[PDB]
């Protein structure tokens, strides 16, 4: 049965939805593709390599906005950057997770360095530029995990009615929105006391 | 070997250095406590009711910053209370993963019920006093799994020396400043456009 990297991806990432990413295995995977152990190993070393496969798939997949458009602001950028990230971990079951565990990859940086090269033209240092990423990332990356982890007191339940209705988006669209203005303030300031 | 339950959590907390989040399980804390695992079981019924009590121990134990100070800012409080969170998280191995995977508890809502008292009568609506809290949460939580997680192009390289050097701390207090000021930024518009 068909062991083509591609093929063997894509079966792991069904494998993913249905079993998270404890449950998927090896193991299991080898009795989906139709084949013994030894011959998904020759293939698939272990778990790990798995996983670090997933990561980058699911984000070549789906992370559509990761390059700037030509003229766009620093501010759009960061904003449908994230946007799209976080759709991306959203797609997938324990998606978030297999982004965490995995260290990144050579196009990641490549792409990334293009981002970076983005900032330090538009006024950022470099270690700014970098930060500015990476918060909007932890941001992002803290918005999901909860979000894909869960499925008294008055005051808390008085505001309970827009933890449900809503997915998370307005409260991530809002605090997205927070973070960048407040990233802004930090960069026009150069510094005079700000 | 004595199983009050301040003891068991107490081997479970040094069983989490030892192993992590994964490796813990209930049939190697019995072997932990010099006790066989029907004797265990009595007193934890599994994995699941385990973490949580570590969960809401390590906060316990830790995060002494949860309540503001009197006639403290909201800004302060925010900052304080992150920053006590995240040296809680750092405290033990996967820690931001004990407490990702747990429910919150039957303290944890009174304590946030007074801060969210402290949001509302600082200006904040309720569902806004909620988020802000939420978002600072986000972020600190992303910073810490990313930071616990993990242990080519010139730019990217040659911001790196402050990837390594600093453990994260610097980079998390600069992103910390910038996301409170974006949320104060938004309170005080009220709405003007902003
Ligand atoms: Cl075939
Ligand atoms: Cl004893």
């Amino acid at each position: 049965s068909r062991l083509d990297k591609s093929k063997v991806i894509n079966s792991a990432l069904e494998l993913l939805n249905e079993v998270g990413i404890e449950g998927l295995t090896t193991r299991k995977l080898a009795q989906k593709l139709g084949v013994e152990q030894p011959t998904l190993y020759w293939h698939v070393k272990n778990k790990r390599a798995l996983l670090d496969a997933l990561a980058v798939e699911i984000l070549a997949r789906h992370h559509d906005y990761s390059l700037p458009a030509a003229g766009e602001s620093w501010q759009s950028f960061l904003r449908n950057n994230a946007m799209s990230f976080r759709r991306a971990l959203l797609r997938y079951r324990d998606g978030a997770k297999v982004h965490l565990g995995t260290r990144p990859d050579e196009k990641q940086y490549d792409t990334v360095e293009t981002q970076l090269r983005f900032m330090t033209e538009n006024g950022f240092s470099l270690r700014d530029g970098l930060y500015a990423i990476s918060w909007v990332s932890h941001f992002t990356l803290g918005a999901v995990l909860e979000q894909q982890e869960h499925t008294l007191p008055p005051l808390l339940r008085e505001a309970l009615q827009i933890m449900d209705s809503d997915d998370g988006e307005q409260a991530f669209l809002h605090g997205l929105e927070s973070l960048i203005r407040g990233i802004e303030v930090q960069l026009t300031a150069l510094l005079q006391i700000v």
